[PDB]
C-alpha cells in the first residue's frame, strides 16, 4: 500500500485531552467501546479489512488470549522489530510506513495508541484525520491522570456531524451519551 490516507481514532477527557493514568483509559465508557470496535472493523469494499497500528506497549496490555484483535490486521510498532509478516493478521513493523509497504486488501488504516504512538504520529502528513471522542465531566480534576495529547489542534478542523456520519457510514451516532458522570460525543477533524 503507498501513501494511504491514516486516521487517529481516541478517547480523549476535556480540556486538558487526559488520555491515561499508569497505563490505563480512567473510564469504562462500554458504549465508547463498541463505537471503537465498529468503526475499526467495517469496511464498504469487499475482500477487504482495515488495519490498526499500535505501540509494542499497547500490544502487550492486552491479554494474550485477547491479541490479535479480531477481524483487523494488527500492526504492532517497536524500534526494535525487523519488518515482518507474522501470520495473516499480525505484521511486525519499525515504522508507519514500512509497515504499510507489507499490506494489500486493506481500505482503511488506523492507529490506535498508546500515548506515544499518538503524539510521534500526529506529525505524520500521512496522518489525514483524527477521530476524537471528547469526554467531558463535571470535575475533571478528580480523575487522576498521567498521559496526555499533545496535538497541534490550532492546525487542524472540526467537522460538522455530517461529515462524521460519512465517514462512519451505518454507525450509529448518538449525540451526548451519558454513562455515570461522563457526557461524550464523537467527532472528526481534518487538517487546514
Ligand atoms: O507508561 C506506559 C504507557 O505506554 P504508551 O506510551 O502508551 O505505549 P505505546 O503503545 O505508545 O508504545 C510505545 C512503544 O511503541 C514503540 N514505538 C513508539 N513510537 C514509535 C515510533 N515512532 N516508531 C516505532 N516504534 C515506536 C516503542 O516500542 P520499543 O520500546 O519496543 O521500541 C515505544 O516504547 C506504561
Ligand atoms: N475512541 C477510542 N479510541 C481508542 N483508540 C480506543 C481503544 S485502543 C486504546 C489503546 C491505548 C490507550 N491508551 C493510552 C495510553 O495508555 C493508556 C491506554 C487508549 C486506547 C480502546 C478502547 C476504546 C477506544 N476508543
Amino acid at each position: 500500500m503507498l501513501k494511504p490516507n491514516v486516521a487517529i481514532i481516541v478517547a480523549a477527557l476535556k480540556p486538558a485531552l487526559g488520555i491515561g493514568y499508569k497505563g490505563k483509559m480512567p473510564w469504562r465508557l462500554r458504549k465508547e467501546i463498541r463505537y471503537f470496535k465498529d468503526v475499526t472493523t467495517r469496511t464498504t469494499k469487499p475482500n477487504t479489512r482495515n488495519a490498526v497500528i499500535m505501540g509494542r506497549k499497547t500490544w502487550e496490555s492486552i491479554p494474550q488470549k485477547f491479541r490479535p484483535l479480531p477481524d483487523r490486521l494488527n500492526i504492532i510498532l517497536s524500534r526494535s522489530y525487523e519488518n515482518e509478516i507474522i501470520d495473516d493478521n499480525i505484521i511486525h513493523a519499525s515504522s508507519i510506513e514500512s509497515s504499510l509497504n507489507l499490506v494489500s486488501d486493506v481500505e482503511r488504516v488506523f492507529i490506535i495508541g498508546g500515548a506515544e504512538i499518538y503524539n510521534e504520529l500526529i506529525n505524520n502528513s500521512l496522518v489525514s484525520h483524527l477521530l476524537i471522542t471528547e469526554i467531558e465531566h463535571p470535575s475533571p480534576e478528580s480523575i487522576e491522570m498521567d498521559t496526555f495529547l499533545k496535538f497541534p489542534l490550532e492546525s487542524w478542523t472540526k467537522q460538522p456531524k455530517s461529515e462524521l456520519q460519512k465517514f462512519v457510514g451505518d454507525t450509529v451516532l448518538e449525540d451526548d451519551i451519558k454513562e455515570g458522570d461522563f457526557t461524550y460525543n464523537y467527532t472528526l477533524w481534518t487538517r487546514k
